[PDB]
């Protein structure tokens, strides 16, 4: 709790000053002397120890204006159309949002803007803080900032005026001390100063400001977010205030900073603002709606708006009186702020007796009265004097140079990495493990020509493993964007400085990754062993990773989520991967494709690495074309190697010749490519910095008796509820009230059987005098506090779903629909019945969402109770009053309601019928009728001895004060003892006994349908959930279109890079790697898909799981079935976009089997596109976060791809890894695909693959080579030289057999893949049961 600038804070500041004066070395300012006052010390410290520069930085600002006037101006099947319309709107009236006003705010005054939502307070505070982005300002207006101008403030005085409204953006894993010290050190001036180190001064600044705002205790504690634990809810707002004050802000504007915050938290926040205004001369503006009287007693000035009209402005204490002079009536026990706010509501409010004709009803009449009043005349006189006085009388807003900003950014980034080493450790160790595994695949490559291909493959993947190694770093960019924006607004540092700091801070991680991967890969794979070759390889890999890191940062500087950046960048990254130079060697490159390789930053890296390895090297020949049983005694001059650069009669193959023939790489480009890659890195770094700088912007009565409830905590059991008894009757509302530690929520959850812990010892809950049965949990509705709804379901659809799945199965659909309509009418939801729920920003209000939740829990027809968990909490005064009226209407119709109420207003409290009050230890203190204006309750606490309640006061707070639960109060008597020793308790016990003895004889109603766990059969639940998920996926905003575009673009690029392809010895390998690259969109698809699984899982587990709507099996089966249709359609599109451009059907013409092979390939592609979804869901079933599931799925996919039989077959793989070659799901898909697409067709060798053979003297190639052609496949062509050209392949079956793919085993492989899909589904279900189902 915060008490302001109390004596304790003064003593703490005294101790801090005493500590600091020793390092540093009027009667005040002496820590060791008497009568020293902390306020004067803090005030003078800023002006004295900060020195005086030659600029005109002001220490206080006040704002005055005279005539301020401000004016202004789905289903995917239609989305594209809408976009087109939007485009037309981009191809090519005048209403005042804020009418004329007059105001003046001076330093040291806390000002509050009041008004109902939509009045225009947010726009006024945006205008004051110079944030007019979305509306214009009238030319007649005149705004003066203590003599400056709005343009002057915006241009080179920013940071003096700040505007933060609702959500605080802090680094969750940075401690409060570090968070404040960062700003303190970034704001201190480096221009000399005093004989004190700057770091010491920043530390003293941070300590003093922590002490001032009561945060000294919360040092070295993570600030945290709504997810990460830390400073709970109110110390974070004070941290934000302290940080804003440290940055020199002099006019701080807040809009509903205390939104969804209880009265105590808002009161302490406003207290912190008041001390900020008092100690440090400041002009804070606050826009609040639910403000307590104690909080309102702190405000210095109030301005009240009526639809942006500013009916009144002036001293807060004189506000009510003025309006009471107007002719309005203020009901007693009503806070002044609520009275002022409701005076603008025609439905509420009422005039004084005899004033029914003099008060105004229109905002225009309100302005007329305001202007005619003498208060407006005095205000105008003051404004004129202020403007006359102001008229009579820094290059950049930042304080430290660019180098200092980037240095501090680097330090903060290191602190963040220390506070969360997850991503760096994961990246480093993933690189290490992947390098180890991949090297195990390529272990100890031979020195003969037979290793050529493998060597190339290695130097390809190494490049890839350096290109994408730094993909995860961009995640940090998505976490620091809001904070960087805020600090730019605060005028602390530029986004460019933060970008450079982020680049510099990740160098250690990049070095660790590069070392851990390369030092193992380059050496366990038998590459060139010379030191110079290794060092050149390492240098090129370093530059490749820098280039790709800068490219990834550039892509992620204009994106908000990993999937959002991944979807459009997937095509680009796949294009760079394909055109590296290995999948499609330059000789095989098509006409339209070469320009892609010319501008590829990775092609040059690959060329340099291959040139470095192969140039100036001789490889021993492995195979000679003429060989076998008939050529066991043939001369070496009549033979020739089978490589590309082979020369007849030579026993060795030159690396230079092979490189110049197969890949067309030359040694002249070894060092030039390094310069090209350096240029690419610099270019991408410049683009990234520019982007991050510029591109930014009933009949049964339920009663409990002797309910005792205890829970074991750390081997110790403490009773949370001690002998709590009561009842709930139809037609009455009972309010469950208590302190924070009174455990009223525990009582509510124990009564409703929604608490999974503890044991009830002496309790007894009964209905109509009978013990509880198995039908209880289905006869009580539970309206949770938080509203968890699907964003893609209309109100009517949600109500219909609940009614269908929760009402009796013997009731026809017509009755269910009619009851849904009746509930919609009763809750006054008919105006927006067919409106998407959407998100909080766009969609339904908080009131509408709460009404929808009550309706959802009402259409189930609960016949016993409606437990409401804090309905009037986190809501405005008027919205809370409306919801209370709705609850009263429900209770009128014949309902029984029990609700827990937290910090209510007097008017709200007067609406309830009965009250159950609990004090520490769950001890009942009162249980009885509230009476009129809570009078009866008061009598109970007044006739037993206590301080009489004031005539004007809130009885809700009076109760807490009386029982000692309020902060700063004395009980003076244990009220449990008097309650147990009262006549009221005896009456309650007698009533409970009478009810138990009487109602137990009533004839109960028996029906087995009510005893079932679920009201609908399993198949119906499965169907309904599957349909809901399908509709949600369809209606998501750009989810199906993103998938379609990604898959279509990737498939088209992969199928047209390999346009109709010659079946030469190299073309077959190119097509095999085309099949291999066809699987790359797996990661992007999983990343896109997982969040929409998270949404449904959250909605189910938070609300639908305990409500017993549908079982876990129905949920998981629906999730599994929802993705099959979309995946099948996308797979069909992908197959049509890839199979035909590749021209594979030509291979089927010779054997006449065109249709079967095309059909089988379509099945295989669709099966892969279903398997990707099944595997993503399997990896997501047991995991908690979407990022972890996506990363695990990517790891498993990479492992499956490594041992899929393309990089190295079973005969090359180590015996240890064969277990992964057989259990792979892709080792069969790839075999089936290759077999279907390539089998049973001829092969024609390219001009560069023909191998020259010189027959022995006196022989022709026919006679000399037919025995070999018979022994092994191939063909030969005569030449006009005496030699002849031999091609080692005559049919594609030879290549397929080499890859270990057979034509007769395609259907078996398809069946095995289907079996793997089934295993994935089964494991998904089982793991979801094991991990998530309680
Ligand atoms: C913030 C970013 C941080 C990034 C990190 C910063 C890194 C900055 C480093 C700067 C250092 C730059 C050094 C470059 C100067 C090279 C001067 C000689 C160039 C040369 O000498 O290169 C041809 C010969 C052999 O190459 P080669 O196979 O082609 O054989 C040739 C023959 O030797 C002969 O000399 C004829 O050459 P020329 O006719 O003159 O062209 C021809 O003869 P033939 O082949 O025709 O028979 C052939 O080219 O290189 C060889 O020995 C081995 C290959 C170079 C060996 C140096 C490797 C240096 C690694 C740098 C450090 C890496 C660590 C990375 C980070 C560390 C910690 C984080
Ligand atoms: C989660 C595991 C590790 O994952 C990354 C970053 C670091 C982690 C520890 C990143 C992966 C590649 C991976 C290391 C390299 C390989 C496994 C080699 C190769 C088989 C993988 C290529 C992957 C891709 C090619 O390019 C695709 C793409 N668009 O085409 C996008 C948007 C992302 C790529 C990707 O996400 O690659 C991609 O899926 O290192």
């Amino acid at each position: 709790e915060y008490h302001g600038f109390d004596a304790h804070t003064s003593e703490n500041i005294q101790n801090l000053a005493r500590t600091f004066t020793h390092d540093s070395f009027n009667d005040q300012l002496n820590p060791d002397s008497e009568n020293f006052n902390a306020k004067f010390w803090v005030k003078n410290l800023r002006k004295l120890f900060e020195s005086d520069p030659e600029y005109y930085k002001p220490s206080k600002l006040g704002i005055g204006y005279r005539n301020l006037r401000a004016y202004g101006v789905p289903t995917v099947t239609n989305a594209l159309w809408k976009l087109a319309t939007e485009g037309f709107r981009h191809f090519q009236r005048y209403f005042d949002i804020l009418k004329s006003m007059d105001a003046i705010m001076r330093p040291g005054e806390l000002t509050v803007v009041l008004g109902r939502p939509g009045a225009g307070c947010s726009t006024l505070l945006k205008t004051i803080a110079v944030n007019t982005y979305g509306f214009h300002i009238g030319k007649e207006s005149q705004i003066t900032y203590d003599g400056l101008s709005p343009h002057d403030i915006e241009r080179h005085y920013r940071g003096d005026v700040i505007y933060s409204a609702e959500t605080d953006v802090h680094f969750p894993h940075l401690s409060v001390g570090d968070t404040l010290e960062f700003a303190a050190r970034l704001r201190t001036p480096q221009n000399r100063g005093e004989g004190i180190d700057r770091e010491t001064y920043a530390k003293h600044m941070a300590s003093v400001y922590m002490a001032t705002y009561g945060l000294s205790h919360t040092r070295n504690t993570n600030v945290g977010n709504d997810f990460v634990r830390g400073v709970s809810g109110g110390e974070r707002k004070r941290v934000s205030i302290a940080e804003a004050s440290l940055s020199g802000a002099n006019i701080q504007c807040w809009d509903n900073a205390t939104r969804g915050l209880d009265s105590a938290t808002a009161l302490e926040f406003i207290r912190a603002l008041k001390t900020s205004a008092v100690i440090l001369d400041t002009t804070p503006l606050i826009a609040i709606y639910q403000c307590s009287q104690d909080a309102y007693d702190l405000f210095d000035k109030v301005v009240v708006l009526y639809e942006g009209y500013q009916i009144f402005f002036g001293k807060a204490t004189k506000a009510k009186e003025y309006f009471e002079k107007m002719g309005w009536k203020c009901p007693q026990r009503q806070t002044t702020a609520d009275f002022l706010t409701s005076l603008t509501n025609p439905a509420e409010r009422e005039p004084l007796p005899g004033y029914e004709d003099k008060v105004p009803r229109t905002a225009q009449e309100f302005e007329t009265y305001w202007k005619n009043s003498p208060e407006y005349a005095e205000l105008t006189k003051e404004i004129d004097e202020y403007f006359v006085e102001c008229e009579r009388s820094p290059a950049s807003p930042y304080t430290v140079s660019f180098f200092m900003q980037v240095r501090y950014g680097v330090a903060r980034n290191f602190l963040r990495m220390k506070g969360d080493p997850s991503i760096p450790i994961f990246s480093v160790f993933g690189q290490l493990v992947m390098g180890l595994i991949l090297s195990s695949v390529f272990y100890n490559l031979s020195q003969t020509t037979g290793s050529f291909y493998y060597r190339g493959a290695a130097m390809f993947f190494a490049v890839l493993f350096n290109a994408f190694s730094s993909l995860l770093e961009i995640m940090s960019l998505f976490e620091a964007r809001p904070i960087v924006e805020k600090h730019k607004k605060y005028a602390l540092y530029r986004p460019s400085a933060d970008a450079l700091a982020s680049i510099i801070s990740e160098l250690p991680v990049k070095l660790a990754m590069s070392m851990s991967f390369n030092f193992v890969f380059y050496f366990m794979v038998n590459f060139r062993r010379n030191p110079g070759r290794f060092f050149f390889y390492w240098l090129m890999c370093i530059w490749c990773t820098f280039v790709m890191s800068h490219l990834f940062r550039s892509i992620g500087a204009v994106s908000t989520s990993i999937s959002g950046a991944m979807t459009p960048a997937t095509v680009l990254l796949l294009a760079m991967v394909i055109y590296t130079g290995f999948v499609i060697p330059t000789p095989s490159m098509l006409g339209w494709s070469r320009w892609i390789n010319y501008i590829n930053p990775v092609g040059y890296v690959f060329e340099s690495l291959m040139v470095n390895e192969f140039h100036g090297r001789e490889f021993q020949c492995a195979q000679y074309v003429p060989s076998g049983p008939g050529y066991e005694n043939i001369s070496r001059s009549n033979q020739v190697c089978t490589a590309v650069g082979s020369v007849p009669g030579n026993e060795m193959v030159s690396g230079t010749n092979y490189l110049a023939g197969a890949y067309q790489y030359y040694n002249s480009h070894k060092w030039r490519n390094l310069g090209i890659t350096i240029g690419f890195a610099v270019f991408f770094l410049a683009i990234y910095i520019a982007l991050t700088e510029f591109n930014k912007g009933n009949r049964e009565i339920f009663f409990w008796r002797d309910l005792t409830y205890q829970v074991k905590i750390k081997k110790e059991d403490r009773v949370i509820l001690d002998h709590v008894d009561g009842w709930v009757k139809p037609g009455q509302i009972t309010a469950l009230m208590g302190a924070s530690g009174a455990g009223k929520t525990t009582l509510l959850n124990c009564l409703s059987e929604r608490v999974t812990t503890g044991i009830i010892t002496d309790g007894e809950r009964l209905v109509n005098g009978h013990a509880l049965d198995s039908s209880f949990q289905r006869s009580i509705g539970y309206v949770q506090q938080q509203d968890v709804h699907l964003e893609t379901t209309t109100v009517r659809e949600a109500l219909q779903f609940s009614a269908y799945l929760r009402q009796s199965n013997k009731i026809s659909k017509k009755e269910k629909d009619d009851y849904v309509d009746y509930v919609i009418d009763l809750l006054e939801m008919t105006d927006y019945a067919d409106a998407l729920v959407g998100v909080a920003g766009e969609g339904l209000n908080v009131e509408q969402r709460k009404r929808l939740t009550i309706g959802v829990e009402l259409v189930a027809k609960p016949k016993l109770l409606l437990f409401l968990d804090e309905p009037t909490s986190g809501l405005d005064s008027q919205t809370a009053w409306s919801i209370c009226k709705l609850m009263r209407k429900l209770a009128d119709h014949g309902q029984a309601i029990l609700c827990t109420i937290h910090q209510p207003s007097a008017l709200i409290m007067a609406e309830f019928d009965r009250l159950l009050f609990l004090q520490k230890g769950g001890r009942t203190a009162y249980f009885g009728e509230l009476g009129e204006n809570c009078q009866t309750m008061i009598n109970y606490f007044e006739k037993y001895g206590a301080d009489p309640c004031p005539k004007e006061a809130n009885p809700a707070e009076w109760m807490l004060q009386v029982v000692g639960a309020a902060p700063g109060s004395h009980a003076k008597q244990d009220y449990f003892e008097v309650w147990r020793n009262s006549s009221e308790y005896q009456a309650v016990r007698e009533e409970i006994n009478r009810m138990e003895a009487e109602l137990s004889k009533l004839p109960r109603d028996n029906d087995p349908e009510a005893l079932l766990k679920y009201a609908a059969p399993l198949w119906k639940q499965y169907l309904l959930v599957s349909w809901r998920t399908i509709v949600q996926d369809w209606r998501s905003p750009g989810y199906i279109y993103s998938k379609i575009f990604l898959v279509v673009s990737a498939a088209l690029f992969n199928g047209f890079s390999f346009f109709k392809a010659k079946n030469n010895m190299q073309g077959l390998q190119n097509q095999m790697f085309s099949v291999f690259m066809f699987f790359i969109p797996f990661n992007t698809l999983v990343q896109q898909m997982l969040p929409y699984f998270v949404k449904q899982r959250d909605v189910y587990e938070v609300r639908e799981a305990p409500s017993r709507t549908f079982s876990w099996f129905a949920f998981i089966a629906g999730q599994i079935t929802s993705e099959i249709p979309y995946q099948v359609a996308v797979g069909t599109i992908a197959f049509f976009c890839w199979y035909y451009p590749l021209g594979l059907y030509n291979n089927a013409t010779p054997t006449d089997s065109v249709n079967p092979r095309g059909v089988l390939m379509w099945m295989l592609v669709t099966a892969f596109y279903v398997y990707t979804a099944t595997m993503g869901q399997l990896c997501m079933s047991f995991s908690e976060l979407a990022d972890n599931a996506a990363n695990l799925a990517t790891l498993l996919f990479t492992m499956c791809l490594n041992f899929c039989g393309v990089l190295a077959g079973p005969d090359v793989l180590p015996g240890f890894w064969i277990f992964m070659y057989r259990c792979n799901p892709f080792t069969y898909l790839v075999q089936a695909m290759l077999s279907t697409g390539l089998a049973n067709t001829f092969v024609k060798c390219a001009e560069r693959e023909y191998v020259s053979v010189k027959p022995p003297n006196g022989e022709s190639c026919s006679t000399y080579l037919d025995p070999y052609i018979k022994f092994a496949g191939g063909y030969f062509e005569t030449r006009n030289d005496g030699s002849c050209a031999f091609c080692q392949m005559s049919s594609t079956n030879t290549f397929l057999k080499s890859v270990n793919s057979l034509y007769s085993e395609r259907w078996r492989n398809f069946g095995i893949f289907i079996a793997f899909i089934a295993i994935n589904i089964i494991l998904t279900v089982i793991f979801y049961w094991l991990a998530r189902v309680p």
